[PDB]
């Protein structure tokens, strides 16, 4: 990826095998979950398009969210190309082109034009802009493969109170819903779809319980 | 996290993919103990608020310990800006603001900001009060994962003293409280849990004695 | 490979041992699966040809593809030799000479004149030709590699839409086809070799409709 | 710990995460040998106090070894201060205060006091005298952690040689004794609990033999 | 093994403790293999005899082998002194002396000696002539611990062809002959000992067809 | 270690853990056997004498064995402070202490001391002495832990020629023969304690059977 050394210039720097192989094993082992888009943001922090294609292209398996993640950026990148047009026909000498459609994402663009255009004055960030797509595309996908609704989250007959919240938060979380909408519903819909005796035990304690004191209640 | 090194000081490193791994393993295979929280305290030696805030969304699963944590963070941050109020009007030139108490959980500032503010004469350790904020959310997350109570704890016919003793001090290190209560009811309760040899070998011993003369009277 | 140092002249660095035993485990791991090409490709980022010699006479068993890519190899060699002519005479400092097809395959060549070739202004790229050859050649054995044929493969009554796109794609990708006729598959095939009530819902949805809405409306 | 750039200027590097897992993994396997006490010197070569302190307080379990070092650490933090008067005043450059027991075991310090303390000329060895109270308390445990005496050990009628004297070894690490003593006690002890045969060989032999040859006359 | 690198070169570095342990694991896992031979060449890219000597010497079990090779090296050796006679009488000053048969091995000479010598104007590559004679070596040992003749392989009347080939080819690998008479004796091999039906089929085709269109034949 | 920087001058670096690990990993797994002096002295190349005490002091059981190295310790010191007597008195200023029996292990001996004495002009090998009596040691170790004499060796009627002639090449390094006897008896003992049939099989060859020839004839 991308380096900084005490002196003060930086240099190309090639993918290193330990990224690539500790994405690839938690691609295997995490298959999808909301910890994957952190990990991803973080991992590939300053790399080049081309590493983060490498990346993509390396992944076996779930060629469904690959082929939705590619659809994505092809939607971006024509999005893009269409409120940017081209009003310079001509370039001045030493200025490099201007990143198109298809070079900001590096399919018919070399290393060497996006290392000349990452290190210009001022930089054009085009591996924060691809970044910022790739992350688009995994919520999308991670919305796509939330196993049910959070609206049909209901507690069971004898099913403890621990596992339901934590499989509400979790479906709850890989929910697009806004934060506003998300903070009206937690207050809510955990009481009532709750075990009848601990929601009446919730409700009869106050309008004002946290989670501790719904915790330290529902168990007892 | 930041680097504090010989001179060419103006940098800042991303997280390492090891250590946010190897947090990630850990937080797996051990789900929740108080060792945890010195790992947590060594993993981020002077880190940077994004760098705790990615290894707060790395950790998969047990979410209801995240939201408890969050909703902690959330309330020591009003806590902190009531107690800290913000000052009125223009700023001065070339001082830097202080940091606003959501400032510190890093949901609306940027790397710069914390850089600037890390990096500044005298320096504001707001990394550090972050740090601390997290350690109280795993003490009260630990303190409400706790399954036994810890006066619940006897020892058995069979039991051995040393694994009592051991079981006993590990929950009472998973439980955070004052000291001064602790002296006194480590004396009043490991004396009286114990097998009825072991107990009346301490009461021919002396219960003002130390422990490692309890620890090898009753052994074997 | 070939790497920059800081501040310094063009060096040339030897073979990674990690990387090659990596390289030697993925195999065993994956023994064939569609990302192995790219998994190289990333692992022999700026390699030299007696480099990827070795890492593909290293690889214990496929003899068979390893025949088959060696007499591409020859093949291509033949016809770099007949569609180039080859010159001889006094070698002038500073020009090296024309390079043959036994030359670019690197069997008759050393590292000192592979060295002189590579770092040439301007610079031969016989590696990445090579490379190029190598990267079309398991292309080829993947293509062969495929058990599952596009057009043979159907989805069944109790098969998921999920997985019959997953092996729909993974067909795709291991078939042999065209850039601009690729998407002509994935656009009539995958909707006319599918279950009939994902059919009628995607026919009354409409054709013009992506992927991840035509399975969100096959799921429900 | 501390390190020392090439050619620059003493400065203090961040800990290692490897090393305190390194250290967590071979204190679970291995819970309590005689040679762990060394691994924690060469794990904590020129470690600050607050690095031991968070490696003794990331180890999982043995909560008991934990509470007995803390009360070596405060008896020898009170005999400290109890033997070297406590000064106060204004602090002059160059010269740091008087260190106090709470300082030298770290509890109630930061790390720039520490730092400016173990950087100082001529320097105060807090870090050396802080190891060395914590290698003496894990001295104390191992010692209590030893199952069978020394006078406990005697060759059985079927167990070989090798295992008896590798028994006597091991047992005679973890004893309370003296090099003077523990001398006498290699030599006398190992004869003196032999098989009576091999005793009768020994005696024939002498006494003043080495071990080798002792050992070969017993094995024939 | 030796670095040739910027200003500077004049520098020994002994095996790095990471590869020698792949090389003890690979050697102690798969004992004997037709891909070790690439392996060796691998890890062993130009390094210094002694270097070589230490590799073979912590080899794990196979002893004999190494004796075969051994009397390989050293009757290869007495060869080369006897075609190469060293020159008596005084040596020039300034010039260093050739290296003796028995100086390859290393068994007579020193570090400082074969440093000079593989980095004199211009250099002695006996580094090279010994990796040789080592591969020599492995070729032997490895068509010594044949258990099957390449006559006696016969493919039987469920097992597939391609590993049916795979196996042929590995068995032809696995043995060291000219190249005017295996591509002869593959053809003569492996068209008569398939099964009946692909026997039919390669009948079909004719015999101075290609592999791929077998491989593709018969498939299924 | 010992580590060489690209500027020129070498400082002091602490044991890295990861080689101590492997070396515990290499005791635990192979306890003992003639392939492991190599291992040591490539692991612990240009290390201070305090890394290999404390590398001898970490090990877990075969406490005869480090007892033995010891005692070969205390030989040769006892032995160099013999035969190099102190026959200056007065330190010229600036010189440091001659190393003495006790001082050359590192018992009553600092770290600085050990630094000084290395780094002086011209340096004092005092590692190379303390590794090459560790070497000896380890040798005698390996002698003692023979099996059986090399007489004792005999081929039963129905085991096999390869590991009996493995077997005997193992104990044949690992006694204590000279290079000539080594070779004088590998042949006639290998071919007087052979299979009968085979016996007289190599016996009817002649005088000048190879080791091939001993392998491919007896397996006959």
């Amino acid at each position: 990826p991308i380096v900084q050394n005490i002196q003060g210039q930086m240099v190309h720097q090639a993918i290193s095998p330990r990224t690539l192989n500790a994405w690839v094993k938690v691609v295997e082992e995490k298959a999808f979950s909301p910890e994957v888009i952190p990990m991803f943001s973080a991992l590939s922090e300053g790399a080049t398009p081309q590493d983060l294609n490498t990346m993509l292209n390396t992944v076996g398996g779930h060629q469904a969210a690959m082929q939705m993640l590619k659809e994505t950026i092809n939607e971006e990148a024509a999005e893009w190309d269409r409120v940017h047009p081209v009003h310079a026909g001509p370039i001045a000498p030493g200025q490099m082109r201007e990143p198109r459609g298809s070079d900001i994402a590096g399919t018919t663009s070399t290393l060497q034009e996006q290392i000349g255009w990452m290190t210009n004055n001022p930089p054009i960030p085009v591996g924060e802009i691809y970044k910022r797509w790739i992350i688009l595309g995994l919520n999308k996908i991670v919305r796509m493969y939330s196993p049910t609704s959070i609206l049909d989250i209901r507690q069971g007959p004898k099913e403890p109170f621990r596992d339901y919240v934590d499989r509400f938060y979790k479906t709850l979380r890989a929910e697009q819903a806004s934060q506003e909408v998300k903070n009206w519903m937690t207050e809510t819909l955990l009481v009532q779809n709750a075990n009848p005796d601990c929601k009446t035990i919730l409700k009869a304690l106050g309008p004002a319980a946290t989670l501790e004191e719904m915790m330290t209640a529902c168990q007892g």
